């Protein structure tokens, strides 16, 4: 009726290495001392403090989705018994990500200031409609179509927000707050590659006919999400004046979202076009 | 409007906070523990004792696999607070760590083909397969309350038929690292039973006495059936080495803790003094 999981009889060699990489990257928000960033924080403007809350607020919401219904839908299309175990680690760390944003708020912000942020996220047109498209794919979509959405979310669209803490890290501002985002990106870079790898296995098993049919919907989704994100980026970054530098940051990460799935790069935006202080933050 | 961002500064149930804290603080991996140091005491065992160890862990491996894949998956869909789902993500991950940890024990102690022999038997066992069938059927079809009772009975009560062996050796100062990796599993499952059993009592006290007398009837009916089948699995293993009646004493004892977590009274009269003293030395050390 049921079969036991065996880590001596490996079916896919990547399942072992990814578990050994994701578990050994385990981290908690309670360890990192956020109180050391308050000296830098209080020397920011209202414009900058407002931006930061809306950024981390947006990421909180998108990491909530992945922990609740994202990886829960992804586990249904699992090949090996080990892969379901690796998705269990992944799903836990998504809850860690979601929580870590609230821990960052508990240092920097007050009671009312937090209620403001969550009131904004729960009512935001861009975010609520973005989760509406992504969660439709998790409930209704196929095995290959869901794996495409998760990679497009966390390896591409999530970098709309990540831009800001990385920018501060380059200038040596808010070193500990960015340290949380650092560890999220350390996890999320492996989240994309593993899904992209498994996507690649089932994609090759699909016949020539149905591959191009999926690629058609792949790029349709990619364009509609970038369409929606451009308006969201303008809302955040206009008054500070980075609107165009975040756009050349999104297209750079779209290329990686393609590359993990096993595709040719669509945009010509290189790593040099990206802000060098942000790119120094990455390094 | 469509979805909700989880806010940990807006906690609904205060035990979500503490259960997350405790379990995350109780994070661990099998790769840390040095199992090669127990090869000195492992090889000082007969075929009667060596064969019992693999059948025990392998049998539990089936049930830690059951929990990680479908068990916590079922429990997640009947969530009260957003934070509870997060706790269950942590729970489900640790259930996979428990499932893996057994493979690390087998790798050090046993050989390639010896591991194939153990896994082959556990997947074709008359007791374990039927035992898992009763539990998974509840997860797939049972209602939000019956699934909580089954997971508590599973890991708080009938898991300890297997835990009796490594706890016995730990009391004799034998198989220390093989005991610690099991010791850590019990530390996690002790908290799981309490948390799952607590959320059970919330939804249990919301029903009228009408539906409470029916569930309690379905509860003890499931208790005695799992106990009777466990007495078959106990006699299937422990009769040669001759600890059959001690495991039965240990099973009746931990059955009360599963009851106590779910908010019910202790059924059996078997206390800590009735259980083997060196096994109780293993739990308290
Ligand atoms: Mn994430
Ligand atoms: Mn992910
Ligand atoms: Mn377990
Ligand atoms: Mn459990």
């Amino acid at each position: 009726y049921y079969k036991a999981i065996n880590w001596n009889a490996i079916e896919d060699v990547i399942d072992k290495s990814t578990w050994e990489k994701l578990t050994e990257q385990f981290w908690l928000d309670t360890r990192i001392p956020l109180s050391n960033d308050l000296d830098d924080w209080r020397k920011l403007s209202h414009k900058e403090k407002d931006l930061v809350g809306k950024v981390f607020g947006g990421l909180t919401l998108l990491d909530t989705l992945q922990s609740e219904s994202g990886v829960d839908a992804l586990r249904k299309d699992v090949r090996t018994a080990h892969e379901e175990a690796v998705f269990n680690n992944i799903q836990f760390m998504e809850s860690v990500h979601a929580k870590s944003y609230s821990s960052i708020f508990s240092t920097l912000n007050t009671k009312s200031e937090i209620d403001e942020i969550f009131a904004w996220t729960n009512t935001n047109p861009y975010l609520q409609k973005k989760a509406e498209i992504i969660n439709e794919i998790y409930l209704n979509g196929t095995a290959l179509e869901k794996k495409i959405a998760s990679v497009f979310l966390e390896t591409f669209l999530f970098y709309s927000g990540f831009f800001t803490p990385l920018y501060y890290l380059g200038n040596n501002k808010l070193a500990n707050v960015a340290e949380i985002i650092k560890l999220i990106i350390r996890d999320e870079s492996v989240h994309g590659t593993y899904i992209g790898y498994k996507f690649q296995l089932a994609f090759n098993e699909l016949p020539e006919d149905e591959q191009e049919k999926l690629k058609e919907w792949m790029y349709d989704l990619l364009y509609t999400l970038y369409e929606n994100e451009e308006g969201y980026t303008e809302s955040l970054y206009d008054t500070v004046g980075w609107t165009e530098e975040v756009k050349t940051f999104l297209r750079y990460n779209a290329n990686k979202a393609l590359m993990n799935l096993g595709q040719d790069p669509l945009f010509p935006d290189s790593a040099d076009d990206v802000n060098p202080i942000v790119m120094n933050g990455i390094s």
